[PDB]
């Protein structure tokens, strides 16, 4: 089904942030799995299959709309060197992605192309919720402690 | 069957405690989720529920003794701003509602209402009940400290 | 994650609704059940503990943006003094209630909170089925009789 | 296989009675759901979906006869205002399809085409025990009042 | 529930739209179960009943926001002679259908008929998958052959 | 039960198609098996069942209506000697068979032997059923191919 | 546990081309799904899973030995326009992916960390069974032509 061009862009973009999500989420699972914090890697872990199921689905959609997906370029991965920064980074990319979804929602919106508006509002529902994630294990660090906090994540 | 109109008015007066109980518990049982101390919001929503309970038998009881339950007016919430003070305002509320319960059945026995005082008795040990619970968990965070303490709260 | 502060307005707004409907539902329902119509109380303390079920989402969503849900103003409760009025009681309170979520719902679009009009998009739906409901048991009043409608509503 | 001409014409217009009936049936149904009379809705659902059926049938024994099922034509659907005038409307249908059943028979009879003609005997079957039906309902309105007919068909 | 008047009108275009591809798709899916393309017989029989499904829901609604839902006036089925073309015929029909869902969609939101607007998405979706479908049988033909294509819908 | 002499010679007519049939389906069968068309060889061996259960239910009735069943005089089998043929030898011997079978049913009518055209009305039942399947292959093969068509029946 | 620097090269040399696999390999099934391919799109969507899988390993290996695994730089994804083209895309890019495991597996053995030689024979094995299936694609197509390679693929 011939979709708009620019709806294509749109969903290319979002794809593209996954992409970065995917494997930074990948990373910063498998260094906390390294450093014995098996809680916060195996929740990561699930943070970037969530993301890899969002990319399939922006990839199967691109594809219907006769559009190309693009796997190709990859953005700046932001990875922390220790617990702290890793979860920052995280929120910092998720802040960029729900600001690129809710542009491409508006563009959905006035072309009246309202099932990939449907799937885009899907996705930033995923990513709220993953901020909420983050946002409330910053707080906790600062409310048990750095030590108590990844004292609670190293058995999952 | 026709009631005691002074037994209504307690009957009504422990009600409104228990709509304020109500209110107060289940914001900060959604307080402490939305932090991230799931133990802690599992537990005050439980206490949101069994106060829910208590104000549903008393509604029931004023129907019955041909009274008109009152659940219009909403006293004031005793709201803390962190676990601390938010433990310490249900312990205040607490102590004003079994107050106010043992003042009740003192009418209870002296108009014969030996039904409504066995159920103000059964809501009473209840509220004591949560005496106990809140009296422990201040004495828990001198013990433990308040780090330890949230940290033993993070997880149901 | 820091919410528009005119959808938060509006989220306590919804909130605000909510209590009331809890409260007047919950009332009415033991009204129907101290006179023996319990079906009429099932059914309307099954729309109490739904206006209750949303009255938690919306908090859950306020505290997520960073605002304060308001559950201690309480507006007027609109109760009946027979099934009829409290029939079209529940009818005036679910007729204002729509119309403040359809608001609601303009101004999250506006605003790009497209996962807050999600939410209330659902509470409508709720709601309107509330509506049908309600518009139905008023018109089977005047199709099978005041008494019949009654006696069909005696037994679980 | 080669059908008769004229068989296959009457196979259309019983087609197309049954096509008329669907839709009738259908809607009556979808009204007296949306009215609260939920038994009658069940019912006349169910009556829809036996129309469906033998349409199908119908539709399958033209294709396999070689002819061309006329699906295009949708005759006058008798639709009423009020539970009583619903029902006769029905009622008035069923007897245009009886008596059409019954020349169709006589024709597949006159040039042998027995199995055309077991074919729509089921279907008469089925269309005479709605009639029974129809006229049981009208007369249990006589019976037992139509405000006593109508509770009775509030709840399946 | 008084609906908007014009959205009514919108919803009854929707009806008779689904109508059509009802009656289309069941003539197409017992066309093919008669030619021995049991496959496609029996995939266009769920297409035909998914379009049922609809039409019930766009009734429901259109009967709930006290309109008179439209099953008399039935517009021109696209019969196909070959598979080719009745595969061509359906696609032709669902590009009119969701352009029509699109403009519904549009006034739904204008008059903030947002629950309208969230059952004429999910048919969107239901449509747009089924365009999906006719692309790429439309697309297997030319890969693969025609008579393969043929062969491979033969046998359930 | 002594019946009529003529329907009797009408049900051993019958018969003898019958017996027939079940030499010229069993060889067929046989063929496509020893072909490595098992799909057809399969499908023909049942074909070839069902025919000796109608001779069974026929000498049946011969017997309980004091007639000696001929199973001594066998008509010319129809056997093909390629896949094509073999399937137009089994529709030509049908239709055969079906005007027989109509022919009878008249007389039985006539006679008043509504039993033995019951049974009759039967058997054509299953001839017309198999006409259908005949029919549905011969169009198959000029569907998708002859060498498709086989492909398609070697396998169960 | 400080592992050989050029060792670590290797490994993320080896990294770099599972990923440029993972993401060409997912491309490929989710075309392949949306030209109807369905039997090749789940194939190679279990190729895709299989390189995440190898990934997955060497970049926990890099973290054991104290080194980056680098999921930044994403090298040229060969993706074709046809089946043909696909197949031989991978092809090409598993013969660059053995000879780089070789050359790893030869300095591996060179310092004796034959631990990451067992990994890199292990992932060796995975991409020759690989190899081997689309040799055998390929030669499939000559085989049977590909209109009837690809009808082989349509269905699951
Ligand atoms: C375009 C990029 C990618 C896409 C679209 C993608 C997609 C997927 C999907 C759909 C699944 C199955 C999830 C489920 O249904 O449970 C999956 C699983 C998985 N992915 Fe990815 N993925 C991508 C990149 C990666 C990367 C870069 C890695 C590792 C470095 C990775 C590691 C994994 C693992 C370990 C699994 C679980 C497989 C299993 O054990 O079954 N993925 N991926
Ligand atoms: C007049 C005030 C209220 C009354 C009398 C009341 C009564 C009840 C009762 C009897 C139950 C069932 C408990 C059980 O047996 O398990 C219940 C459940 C519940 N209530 Fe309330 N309630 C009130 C106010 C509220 C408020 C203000 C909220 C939230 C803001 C709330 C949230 C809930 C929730 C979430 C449930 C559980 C529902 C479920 O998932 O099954 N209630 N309430
Ligand atoms: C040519 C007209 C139609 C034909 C031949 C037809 C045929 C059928 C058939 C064969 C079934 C399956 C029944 C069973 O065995 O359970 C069915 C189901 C159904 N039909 Fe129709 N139908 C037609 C029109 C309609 C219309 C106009 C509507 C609604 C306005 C409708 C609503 C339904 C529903 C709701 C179901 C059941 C779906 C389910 O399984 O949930 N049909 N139809
Ligand atoms: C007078 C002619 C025949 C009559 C009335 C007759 C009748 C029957 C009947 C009633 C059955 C049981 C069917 C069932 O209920 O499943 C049967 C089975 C069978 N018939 Fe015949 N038959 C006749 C001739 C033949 C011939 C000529 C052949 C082969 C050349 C044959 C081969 C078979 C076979 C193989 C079975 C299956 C037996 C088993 O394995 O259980 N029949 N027949
Ligand atoms: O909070 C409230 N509790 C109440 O009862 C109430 C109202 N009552 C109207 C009379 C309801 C009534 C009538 C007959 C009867 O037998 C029992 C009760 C009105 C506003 C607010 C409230
Ligand atoms: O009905 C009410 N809703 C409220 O939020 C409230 C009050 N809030 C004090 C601050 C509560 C707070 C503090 C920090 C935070 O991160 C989130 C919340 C006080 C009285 C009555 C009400
Ligand atoms: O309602 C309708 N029934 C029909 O058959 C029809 C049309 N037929 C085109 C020929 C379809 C055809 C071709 C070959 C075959 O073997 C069987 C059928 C066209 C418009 C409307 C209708
Ligand atoms: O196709 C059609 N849809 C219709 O509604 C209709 C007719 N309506 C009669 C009024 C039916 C009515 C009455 C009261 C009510 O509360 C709701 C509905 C008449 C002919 C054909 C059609
Ligand atoms: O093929 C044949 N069918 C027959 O019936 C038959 C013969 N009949 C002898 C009498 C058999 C009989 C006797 C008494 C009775 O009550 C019923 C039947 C002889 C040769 C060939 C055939
Ligand atoms: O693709 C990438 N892989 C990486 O490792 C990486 C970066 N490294 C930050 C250091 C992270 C680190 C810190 C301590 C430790 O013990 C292990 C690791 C930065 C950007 C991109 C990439
Ligand atoms: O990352 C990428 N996404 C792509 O689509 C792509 C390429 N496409 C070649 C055409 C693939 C194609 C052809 C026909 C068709 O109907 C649909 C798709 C090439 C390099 C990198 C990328
Ligand atoms: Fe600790």
């Amino acid at each position: 089904m011939k979709g708009d061009k620019k709806v294509i862009q749109h969903l290319n973009k979002i794809l593209g942030n996954e992409l970065i999500a995917i494997n930074q989420y990948f990373l910063h699972s498998r260094m906390w799995n390294d450093w014995g914090l098996k809680r916060l890697g195996a929740h990561e872990y699930h943070e970037s299959i969530d993301e890899m199921k969002h990319a399939d689905k922006l990839i199967e959609r691109i594809l219907f709309l006769e559009g190309l997906p693009n796997l190709q370029d990859l953005g700046k991965l932001l990875i922390g060197e220790n617990t702290q920064e890793m979860l920052q980074c995280d929120l910092n990319l998720e802040l960029k992605a729900t600001k690129d979804l809710r542009e491409a929602i508006v563009h959905c919106e006035q072309v009246h192309d309202y099932v990939s508006r449907d799937l885009l509002k899907d996705i930033l529902e995923s990513e709220e919720e993953h901020i909420d994630y983050l946002e409330t294990q910053l707080g906790l660090i600062q409310k048990v402690g750095l030590e108590n906090y990844l004292q609670s994540h190293m058995h999952e």
